[PDB]
C-alpha cells in the first residue's frame, strides 16, 4: 500500500467484505470464479501482479526478458518466500504449472496455460505424454525459462492470473485435500488463512515472510459469502462491512446514489452478462431454435431496470471496450424487437415447435435477488414474445458451476470476466477443447479462426480475425448475449487504496489501508 502524506491510520488496520458467495476451494488449481480468485489473490502469488491501473508488475517476478515472445525467462527476487520461512523458486513454478495441466487434477482451468501455448501442452493436456513434457525449466533456483510453441506476445498479461500462481509440493502431497485447512497451508502472498467457517466467513492474516510486507497496513481482511445483494447494503449501512461485493439491488441503487453519494463507485468492468445455452442438449443442439431464443430476449426491457448504473446492451461475448477489440454489430441488433420476434416464431416453427406444440424449457441461476429478478423477467419475455414457457431452476454457487460442466441443465444464467485483457481471454473459453468451455460449443470453422490469430503479422490482423471470431460466434448464436457489465459496489469512507480503475478488478488487500475515524 502507498498511504498518502496527511492521512492519520487508524489503530485497528481491519477490513470487511462481502465476496458474494461461498468459494469452491482454496487450491488456486481447483478454482474458476470471481470470488476464488478475489481470497487466492490475497493468499498466493505468481509471476506478475496487476498495478492499481490494471496493468503487469513485478510479482515474484522483479524483471524478465523475451526473444520473439517465443521464449521467455522471468528473473525471480531472491526474497520470495513462503510462509514457511521457506524460498519461493523457480523450480516451485515448474512443479505448479505441470499440475495445473495434469488430467488427474481435473483443474477447471487446465486451459488456461494453453491459452498461452506453452511448448507440449495440447498432448499433455489429452493424457499422451506426461506432464515433465511441458515447455518450463528452472535454469537455476532463481530464473524461470517458459517455452512457447508459437509467438505470443501478451503471454507475460496471463500471469497474474491466480491459476498460474505457485503452490506448494510438500502440504499437498502430505495432505491431499486438506492442504488448505488453517493449519495446514503454506503461502506466498500478504496473507496467510486464519480460519474459515463454511457458509460464514473466511479470515485472513497479514504474513510477516511476505517480500513486501514492509509495504502492507491491513492486519486482517474477513472475507463474507452472503449471495443476497440487499442483504450485503444492508450489513454495509449497520456497520458491518466496509466494502459490498460489486452487484447491487435493482429497486435500491437510486436512494443510495442519493443517501450516501460520496461511497457509491461506478467504474468500467470488463465482463458479459448472458444466458448460456448448453449447444449439446436437444433442443438446443439446433442452431435455429438457439437463434430464436437470442432474438426473443428484449435487452432494452431488460437494461432499463438498471439503467442509472449505466449498463449497456449487448450483441456479442467480448466486451467492445477489450482492448485490441473493434466489434461491429450484427444486422438482427437494429431491428425492431417485434421484427426480431417475428424472425424467430418462424425460425422455431421451423424446427417443429409451433404455438400449438410449444417449447418448455428450464432456466438456472446461482442464488441471487439480482439473478431471480432478471430470470423472472426473461422468462416472461420469451413467454409473450416467442411462446417458450421457461421455468426457474435454483441452486447455490458451488452447484451451479458443476451442473453447468456436466451439462445437466438447457439453458443459464451466466457471467463472464477478464482474467487478462485481450479479446482471447474471452473467445479461447468457446474453443472446443477447453476446460472453460460451459457452453458446450464446438465449431471447427471458429477453432480454425482462432489458431489464424496467432500466424499473423500485425496486431491489426489480429483485431479484424478476432472480429470474424464474433461474428461466427453470433451466426451459430453460441449464447444469448444480454448485457455488459459495471463494476458498481459501496466502500466505505475510511476505507483507503480503492481506485476502481483496473477494468478487471483485481485489486488487492495489500493496497488498502483505513483511515482513522
Amino acid at each position: 500500500a502507498d498511504v498518502p502524506a496527511g492521512v492519520t491510520l487508524a489503530e485497528k488496520q481491519t477490513l470487511v467484505r462481502n465476496n458474494g458467495s461461498e468459494v469452491q476451494s482454496l487450491d488456486p488449481h481447483k478454482i474458476e470464479g470471481v470470488p476464488e480468485s478475489n481470497i487466492s489473490r490475497d493468499l498466493f502469488e505468481g509471476l506478475l501482479v496487476s498495478d492499481l491501473d490494471g496493468h503487469p508488475a513485478p510479482g515474484v517476478a522483479e524483471s524478465w526478458d523475451n526473444k520473439d515472445a517465443k521464449v521467455w525467462t522471468f528473473h525471480l527476487r531472491k526474497d520470495a518466500k513462503w510462509s514457511d520461512g521457506t524460498p519461493v523458486t523457480a523450480q516451485d513454478f515448474v512443479y505448479s504449472w505441470q499440475r495445473s495441466v495434469d488430467p488427474n487434477t481435473a483443474s477447471p482451468y487446465a486451459s488456461y496455460l494453453q491459452y498461452g501455448h506453452i511448448a507440449g501442452i495440447d498432448e499433455i493436456l489429452e493424457g499422451k505424454k506426461p506432464i515433465t513434457d511441458l515447455g518450463v525449466k528452472a535454469i537455476d533456483d532463481h530464473t524461470l525459462e517458459v517455452t512457447l510453441s508459437e509467438p505470443v506476445p501478451y503471454f507475460y498479461k496471463l500471469l497474474v492470473h491466480p491459476s498460474t500462481s505457485p503452490v506448494p509440493k510438500a502440504a499437498i502431497e502430505k495432505f491431499g485435500e486438506k492442504w488448505t485447512q488453517p493449519g495446514n497451508i503454506v503461502t506466498n502472498g500478504a496473507y496467510t488463512l486464519k480460519d474459515w467457517v463454511v457458509n460464514e466467513r473466511i479470515v485472513l492474516e497479514r504474513s510477516p515472510t511476505y517480500w513486501n510486507n514492509a509495504k502492507t497496513v491491513i492486519n486482517q481482511v474477513t472475507y463474507l459469502p452472503i449471495a443476497s445483494e440487499v442483504t450485503d447494503v444492508n450489513r454495509y449501512r449497520s456497520g458491518e462491512i466496509d466494502m459490498t461485493n460489486n452487484s447491487m439491488p435493482i429497486e435500491l441503487f437510486q436512494k443510495l446514489k442519493k443517501e450516501i453519494p460520496d461511497e457509491v463507485h461506478v467504474d468500467p468492468y470488463l465482463c458479459t452478462y448472458y444466458y448460456e445455452i448448453n449447444n449439446q442438449k436437444p433442443p438446443f443442439n439446433d442452431v435455429r431454435v438457439r437463434t430464436a431464443l437470442k432474438l426473443g430476449m428484449d435487452r432494452d426491457i431488460i437494461v432499463n431496470k438498471v439503467k442509472a448504473q449505466g449498463n449497456m446492451p449487448a450483441y456479442g461475448y467480448t466486451p467492445p471496450y477489450t482492448d485490441g477489440a473493434k466489434l461491429t454489430q450484427p444486422e438482427w441488433f437494429g431491428w425492431s424487437q417485434e421484427k426480431r420476434n417475428e424472425e424467430a416464431k418462424k425460425l422455431l416453427a421451423e424446427a417443429g415447435y409451433t404455438a400449438d406444440k410449444p417449447l418448455t424449457i428450464n432456466l438456472l441461476y446461482n442464488t441471487s435477488d439480482l439473478h431471480k429478478k432478471l430470470a423472472i423477467a426473461a422468462s416472461s419475455l420469451w413467454k409473450k414474445n416467442i411462446g417458450v414457457n421457461v421455468k426457474l431452476v435454483n441452486q447455490e454457487w458451488k452447484t451451479f458451476l458443476d451442473t453447468r460442466h456436466q451439462g445437466t441443465f438447457d439453458v443459464a444464467r451466466a457471467g463472464w470476466c477478464a482474467d487478462y485483457n485481450e479479446p482471447t481471454s474471452f473467445l479461447n473459453t468457446m474453443l472446443s477443447n477447453s476446460s472453460m468451455n460451459t457452453a458446450h460449443y464446438k465449431s471447427p470453422a471458429f477453432d480454425s479462426i482462432m489458431a489464424e490469430t496467432l500466424k499473423v503479422t500485425d496486431e491489426a490482423q489480429r483485431t479484424a480475425l478476432y472480429t470474424k471470431a464474433e461474428q461466427q460466434l453470433d451466426k451459430d448464436s453460441a449464447i444469448v448475449p444480454v448485457y455488459y457489465y459495471v463494476n458498481a459496489r459501496l466502500v466505505k469512507p475510511w476505507v483507503g487504496g480503492y481506485t476502481g480503475k483496473d477494468p478487471l478488478d483485481n485489486t488487492y488487500t495489500r493496497n488498502m489501508y483505513i483511515v482513522k475515524h
